[PDB]
């Protein structure tokens, strides 16, 4: 009992525990709804930036007490976020990955270690190698691409679009406008190459507008509204152009060229293609210690078998079957 407490977390907005039931099995604490005062709290949490979690913020900062940023698992569902609840949890007391303003945990653990040794390294190739295989993502419902739908050795590119709201863009030092610049850049640097662009899920859906897909591009560029299996389509391409999507670190698993407009998680690591600077982070990661952190060290994983505390290869069986 020393070494435990019973201090909740407290939250102000009920949608959390609505579209995460397990949510204090992630959190490893019990949940408090609109607490009145500090006493008795172990931390505040909210979800991204709407107002019940900017409200959240200003009460962690008033009552000086830690918020926990909550966000889906970059290994989430089979389905998006209105289709089944999240597989993992992301959790971060410092910041959000998302967020290249300040510090977050993932940042902090890729710029001055503790974690890498020969055991987790090789969990680490062996999730990989599975996620490569088994060709796994965050949402995994796309189709295959057909073979057919691309031309043997026909130069093109790939533009990753995003949903409109999307706070990794401004929070990744980019705007709506960096968009029509990462088109434009992408047409100067590829005049022979044909131009793709990948609509995001959820504009596909009709859930959200798109940057890209609003725009009006020149008619030889394909913008694609088919849902296929993102990994799959990556497959098809070597370059990449992407603002903040965590599509692009998709691309990066399968060791592609990625070109970033904005600064994501991802970013800034030695490992892109950088049109932003972020000085905070020093370190030079690989690949597979990149990875290492951002999905196994830093995401919170249920058993979905038995709704316990788990790891990545509990979800990643999971999404298999
Ligand atoms: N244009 C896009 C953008 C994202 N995606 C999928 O949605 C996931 C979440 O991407 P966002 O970070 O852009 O919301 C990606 O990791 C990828 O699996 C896609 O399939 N087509
Ligand atoms: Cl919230
Ligand atoms: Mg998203």
């Amino acid at each position: 009992h020393h070494h435990h407490h019973h201090m909740p977390v407290g939250v102000f907005s009920r949608q959390i525990l609505k579209n995460v039931p397990h949510l204090e099995v992630f959190l490893e604490d019990s949940v408090v709804y609109k607490p009145k005062g500090p006493e008795g709290l172990s931390a505040v949490a909210g979800w991204g930036y709407k107002s019940t979690a900017r409200k959240a913020m200003q009460k962690a900062r008033e009552w000086r007490l830690p918020y926990l940023a909550l966000e889906d698992g970059f290994l989430r569902s089979v389905g998006l976020g209105h289709e089944a609840p999240p597989l993992s949890l992301i959790v971060d007391p410092v910041g959000i990955y998302y967020d290249a303003t300040r510090p977050s945990l993932l940042e902090n653990l890729l710029n001055f270690g503790g974690w890498e040794t020969p055991e987790l390294m090789d969990q680490a190739e062996r999730a990989l190698k599975l996620i490569r295989d088994h060709k796994i993502s965050k949402y995994n419902r796309g189709k295959p691409v057909p073979r057919g739908y691309f031309t043997p050795y026909r130069e093109r590119v790939l533009l990753i679009d995003q949903t409109y709201g999307d706070m990794s863009v401004r929070l990744g030092l980019a705007d709506e406008d960096t968009f029509r610049e990462m088109y434009f850049a992408a047409l100067e640097e590829n005049p022979g190459a044909e131009i793709y662009v990948k609509v995001h899920p959820e504009v596909i859906v009709g859930r959200k507008k798109g940057y890209l897909a609003r725009m009006k591009l020149h008619r030889s560029v394909k913008v694609i509204r088919e849902e296929f299996n993102p990994v799959d389509l990556l497959s098809h391409f070597d370059r990449i152009y992407t603002v903040s999507s965590q599509m692009g670190f998709e691309g990066l698993m399968l060791g592609k060229e990625v070109i970033c407009f904005g600064m994501p998680f991802y970013a800034g690591w030695g490992l892109t293609r950088d049109g932003k600077r972020c000085e905070r982070r020093k370190r030079r990661r690989t690949l597979l210690e990149l990875f290492a952190a951002a999905y196994l060290l830093y995401p919170r994983y249920i058993n979905p078998a038995t709704g316990k505390p788990g790891n990545i290869f509990d979800v990643i069986n999971h999404l298999i079957g």
